[PDB]
């Protein structure tokens, strides 16, 4: 099956930033034809720790910006919603509606996404056990979703630290397609993220076996308005993708059947 | 004075609320050294299963809660799940409760603070004690003045929560601290640990306790494995007041 | 039942240090007649993180030092063993033989302690669940122990941090007398301990209900050769003990029956 | 070259060791790019229950291990539990293994290093990756030169272990890192996760893998729920070599 790579800048800092990243993603999509790319960026960071941190430029602006990417590059789009009313307007441009990790159990949000007819990707709550995502998929299927994704993004391990229990990939694979979040799984919740572990954990994810990877990328991570410690420099994206396809290929014959 | 927030988990019917309201009203008359707050949810917006009881809706709920406040003169508190609910709920709720999973949702916190009512934030199972300083800052920025932080356990492996009582003194630096005696022992819950841990909460030091109670916990449509039997409420309250009276002499300053 | 207070300097820095602490413990034992005191100190810190840290002056020296305390003050004695051969010689002076937390599952060490006829106190491993101590008691009873204690000293919570799950006290009470370690439960494993939490957690322990408390105390913690961040200043011991007896008394009528 | 440490959990009989030794000897001939080490414990000194199988003693064990090294010319490794055992065990064991619970016992580490043999320390379930730097220092101080640190999971709530693969690159700064594929999935263990995680171990990067194997894992007197079936060993080895060959191009330096 075609491997999914969901990538893009964490936040929609500007339509310019999006075009620059989309251009590179478009180029890579032409090179890695066996990969299905999906451009990602949030119109709002509705859960920042601090009230003084960057949130965004509003839903209206973001959807317009994302639509420009899809139009100019012909790329699939995904972004996250935070309250039920946002699903409808977002569904106009988003091919995949993303459900934030903290909100993975909010019934109305999941139902709002499911009825749009779009694909839904739920980030696994840092508080949720692998086997507890079964009910999450049941809610989505009940709400009309026909294409569902579950994203591994780490689990609460003591304070201000997350650990990735890779046993979760085959467990979740039982009821949904699984995506590995390479950049948020190494972040330190309220710490201020460890970038040196992004690549190795990604290798692990593909050797274990998943249906795709989620990576936040920015031309200059050091200048990002969000996740400046975890976003991957855009120049490194090509090499990372090439590496996971290679590892995925050689490990593929050993993937267990669910 | 010491705060005691109690009531049934979900508004199963205004009937149920009135019955519990009666008992809470009685205790209220018996323990003048305690500020009682009637609590109940108009919607269980985060059940694990789509096939579980959620409730009768916001209007039926705000209605029944109005009936309790008017028939017993008790303060009220219930939780909101989306920004638009803050305003209508603030009509009856003296304290607006923010769900644990939603403690980082900026707009929800701001919407709550905007109503001018008191705000109680359940500490997320993913949050470290010191991470709550930022939750309070948001509320203050939003105009909130009476702010509460509730301890309800922290993620400890899978399907288990642990109470790190170091959290009470830490959170107290920036807000009044409430201990959730019923949800802190639930397994994402042995009722046998409810009383022992509430005793610890008061020996350590907190500004109030949160307890879900029901005439017949087993028949409850929600948290049936942890809701405290109504008849046991008085006994526990008297016990925590006695322990608090003695232990308060040693509560550390700030 | 008579409340147990196990206290003393972490390590046997010198026989002088022991006499100074024992003198104060002896004085307190005369004041708090409803308490059963047991003087504690280790002749060896066999599990320090660093090879350059203080271990002790040997078994021979320590046993002699402890015997001096028991002789000069008439106090019960307890110290920990690290290998089977030490039980016999230690049993000569120790009323209670202590089993280190990391060694709570070493069968021969437990059996070695049990056959001396002395009381045995096992520090609960930071890796052990409350209900798993049942087998630990079974091993001791099998080995001849007739007076067994289980000590709560925290559980691994992420890296370099321990949390105390107070549900463990009533659980362990089902098969042994339970002791709460007030000073090691707030230490940060390999961190360099948070002294400001010692007192509040002790209040919690007695309000929940336990059969005794374990506290390391030193005249000048800042100068200790071990646990300088967790040892309680000897001047504060009297007040702490008075406080727990008061809290224990008022909470006592509510202790659940096992 | 890549290290593969394998054998039955406990020395149930020199008979069992010889059978497994035969298969390991065969793989040894088939995979020259791999250094195989035969492993088995003469004593299970830390069983939870007093009524569980421990073994046949140190002499019967060191004897049977001698038979394997002499009949197949394989390197040997077994674990010690008290200082006095280092010397007699060093007679046959090429690598002395230090139990996870005992990774902080200074005298045991020193006793092992004193023999002059290689030393493999199982990382305690209570230890953080960076805390192993001190474990190595002790060994070096004791005269050890060939030092190994084995990843075997970390305490995650109760009765569960999680593998934080960030530990492999961290521990590599001061020692050769081995991944314990069988004990890392055991619940203080679904065999279904053994292969997937070993694949991750090699994709991430390690110097060898540790695997307990038995002709009939179910009949094993120890770790019966996690011991890998002897027949599946070859397949897994070939798989990790292939993955390693491809992934090694991306292993980070130091
Ligand atoms: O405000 P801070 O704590 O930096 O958090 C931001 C990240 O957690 C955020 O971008 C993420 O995708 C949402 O949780
Ligand atoms: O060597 P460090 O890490 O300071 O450790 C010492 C304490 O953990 C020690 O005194 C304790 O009683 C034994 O584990």
């Amino acid at each position: 099956e075609k491997f999914l790579v969901i990538a893009g800048p964490c936040a929609i800092e500007s339509e310019e930033l999006l075009l620059k990243v989309g251009e590179e993603i478009k180029r890579l999509s032409e090179k890695f034809k066996e990969v299905e790319f999906v451009f990602k960026s949030s119109f709002d960071k509705a859960n920042r720790s601090s009230i003084h941190s960057f949130r965004g430029h509003g839903l209206e602006y973001g959807v317009k910006a994302l639509r420009k990417v899809k139009e100019e590059f012909g790329l699939k789009i995904t972004t996250d919603i935070h309250e039920s009313w946002q699903a409808e307007p977002v569904a106009e441009v988003a091919d995949i509606i993303q459900i934030p990790a903290f909100l993975c159990r909010q019934t109305d949000l999941l139902l709002a996404a499911a009825k749009t007819g779009r694909a839904v990707n739920v980030k696994k709550g840092q508080f949720l056990a692998p086997w507890d995502t079964k009910n999450v998929v049941e809610k989505l299927k009940f709400g009309g979703a026909k294409e569902i994704y579950l994203t591994e993004r780490g689990t609460t391990f003591g304070y201000n630290n997350l650990v990735v229990d890779f046993r979760s990939l085959p467990i979740m694979k039982q009821w949904a397609k699984v995506i590995y979040d390479a950049t948020h799984s190494v972040q330190l919740p309220g710490g201020l993220g460890m970038r040196e572990f992004i690549f190795p954990l990604i290798r692990a994810a593909v050797a274990v076996g998943c249906d795709g990877v989620f990576m936040e990328t920015h031309p200059e991570p050091e200048k990002a308005l969000s996740d400046a410690s975890t976003q991957l420099p855009l120049s490194q994206l090509e090499g990372i993708i090439e590496a996971i396809l290679e590892i995925r290929e050689v490990a593929s014959k050993y993937y267990e059947t669910i």
